[PDB]
């Protein structure tokens, strides 16, 4: 078959129920992550090639740089809550690993901040305990798959991409085919 398992995805022995459509599972510390927000656009590509409306969702992770790595997941629990993630992403994926001005819960408010989240906002969510609820929920659907490794998607809670297995020699057809691979296994 021109899709096999093993190659552009894998099959979960485990399947999880009842999952987003669409879940992608990234780290501020992760390099590749970096890479598919900043120079190959992953989510907005997939999107345009699933059908309008489809449900897509994306976790942050604590298994990359310790104390920060778990202030990143709740501050991405804020952006959530908040509705801001475009406008935190990059500052933020930038702070953590191009400037290396991220070095604190502090620091991680401050790009809120710079952003244009009034600083009472920022704190209540922070503290908020939907907040909480959300970190939990970004906990355990990365449980489900015992995820050891990002940047990650999973299709249907059944499927994982495999970017491993797609051609590197070119930015662009690596996303093509990243997309290509979404939209097969989510009409599968
Ligand atoms: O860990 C792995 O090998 C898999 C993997 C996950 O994300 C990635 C991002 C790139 C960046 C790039 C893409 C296309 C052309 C040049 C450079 C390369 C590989 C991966």
């Amino acid at each position: 078959a021109q899709y096999e398992d093993g190659k552009q995805y894998t099959t979960l022995e485990k399947p999880v129920a009842g999952a987003p459509q669409v879940l992608e599972f990234f780290s501020f510390f992760c390099p590749h992550c970096y890479q598919f927000e900043e120079v190959l656009h992953i989510s907005d590509n997939v999107k345009k090639k699933l059908p309008e409306g489809v449900k897509m969702t994306k976790y942050h992770v604590n298994f990359m740089g310790g104390d920060l790595g778990k202030d990143l997941t709740q501050a991405w629990a804020v952006a959530m809550a908040l509705g801001v993630e475009d406008k935190v992403t990059v500052p933020l994926f930038e702070g953590v690993q191009k400037t290396q001005t991220i070095r604190s819960a502090s620091d991680i408010r401050d790009v809120f901040i710079n952003a244009g989240i009034k600083g009472e906002e920022y704190d209540a969510a922070w503290n908020s305990f939907v907040v909480k609820s959300l970190v939990a929920q970004q906990e355990k659907a990365a449980a489900d798959v015992q995820l050891r490794g990002v940047p990650a998607m999973f299709v249907n809670g059944k499927y994982q991409l495999n970017p491993q297995g797609m051609d590197t020699s070119n930015m662009d057809v690596f996303v093509q085919q990243y997309a290509d691979t979404v939209k097969y296994l989510s009409e599968k």
